């Protein structure tokens, strides 16, 4: 849309940036196609920022030192990468309807819809109606709940009449399956559609929650973008869930896939109340190291089509700065989740855009922070055989046998979280 283009252009003007390097293309016949040749993907890894040097420039030698550095390290991710949550972000007050059984079987599993209304003090066109759906298995005790970020299912339906049908059937089956796997494990889930909180476009940056807080004005370059706002939305659901006696307050997980996998990891790192993370095929801007040249590139995320995911400040790393200059990398983002358990998940079929091994490497290079806490992580720097999970530490990696989908790793994640919480 033209508004994304206009805001992007004004952002470059505000940072004093003439040109950005192009992003990569995904089709291999293009001159700009992404590198997928492992031999050409590691030039920048020598500038990898030292995980265990604090922002003050001291050596980090203990769990205590890592926690003392955490706010400063988060602050760098806020100003330069994902943006600050403004203090003006409001409290969400939720109203719930009645519970209804999830199916007519006589299960005691229930569904309940929650709504929060925000009236803007100045401009009613910024008003918001925000939602999540809670699903709980029946239990005599508080149950774990995974906060789930989903793609708007109105999208599968808009295109039901135009899809191969084998594939529509398979998406619908996967969508039903994880819901059943969660409940059968004695977990509930709390589902949000993130794009109802903040649109997935620069067009919407003056709308949604970012626009509400900004009174419909353009972002300053240190303000949150969409990933951080989606993570904030998940965090507000966790805040509700910790007031609900049906929920185990120390076993609220977060999950998202693809662009929501990026957001879920941002949530995991920034909100240490989340008890476990299922981070699926997140890629560039998520668990993939920026300094890998493999699949999606910084120029993709600094460009008009995806910059809205990021702080405005981030686009400088595609222009007057290079990937080598990013003050942090994805191993520090995973490290920020320590000591809490995180599964980095990716498929094996058609996943080059997210760089399976660059995510592995992020976990590998994050692990010395988990080690400070007496915990284990990822200890090899090459991909295991597909399907062989590195599942023993609090920081874990499993590449499954499928494509760009989380469905083959829900079983692994639920089992993993249960074992790591014991």
């Amino acid at each position: 849309g033209h508004m994304a283009d206009q805001d992007h252009a004004q952002l470059l003007h505000v940072l004093g940036i003439e040109n950005l390097r192009r992003g990569a293309d995904g089709n291999t016949d293009s001159p700009f196609a992404a590198n997928t040749d492992e031999a050409k993907a590691n030039t920048a890894l020598d500038s990898l920022p030292p995980l265990l040097t604090s922002v003050s420039g001291q050596a980090i030698a203990s769990a205590t030192d890592w926690e003392a550095n955490r706010p400063a390290l988060l602050n760098t991710f806020s100003q330069e990468i994902y943006g600050y949550v403004p203090g003006g972000a409001p409290e969400l007050h939720w109203k719930a309807g009645s519970t209804t059984p999830i199916d007519d079987s006589g299960t005691s599993a229930i569904r309940q819809h929650f709504t929060s209304t925000l009236v803007h003090p100045e401009n009613a066109a910024l008003n918001l109606s925000l939602n999540f759906t809670l699903v709980l298995p029946k239990s005599n005790k508080p149950v774990p709940v995974v906060v789930v970020m989903s793609f708007d299912p109105g999208i599968w339906e808009r295109f039901r009449d135009r899809m191969p049908a084998e594939r529509y059937a398979q998406i619908q089956a996967d969508n039903a399956r994880w819901r059943e796997q969660v409940v059968n494990a004695g977990w509930g889930y709390a589902e949000i559609i993130p794009t109802e909180f903040q649109a997935d476009s620069g067009d919407g940056l003056s709308q949604g929650i970012i626009g509400f807080v900004n009174n419909g004005k353009p972002r300053n370059p240190t303000d949150w973008g969409a990933l951080r706002a989606w993570a904030w939305s998940a965090s507000q659901v966790l805040t509700y869930l910790q007031t609900d006696s049906r929920v185990a307050a120390d076993r609220i997980s977060v999950h998202g896939h693809s662009r929501f996998g990026k957001a879920a990891l941002v949530a995991m790192a920034f909100d240490n109340r989340f008890a476990a993370g299922f981070i699926s095929s997140s890629g560039e801007g998520g668990a993939k190291l920026w300094r890998r040249n493999f699949g999606e590139q910084v120029g993709n995320l600094a460009g008009a089509g995806e910059y809205h995911w990021m702080a405005g400040n981030f686009v400088k790393y595609a222009g007057p700065k290079k990937v080598n200059d990013i003050p942090v990398d994805a191993h520090q983002l995973l490290a920020l989740c320590a000591p809490r358990p995180v599964l980095v998940s990716v498929g094996s079929q058609g996943e080059s855009w997210v760089d399976p091994k660059g995510m592995l490497l992020a976990a590998y290079h994050a692990t010395p922070a988990y080690a400070l806490f007496g915990e284990q992580g990822v200890t090899q720097n090459e991909l295991p055989a597909v399907g062989n999970g590195l599942l023993a530490g609090k920081l874990a990696f499993r590449q499954h046998e499928g494509g760009h989908t989380p469905a083959p790793n829900w079983e692994t994640f639920i089992t993993f979280a249960t074992r790591q919480w014991a």
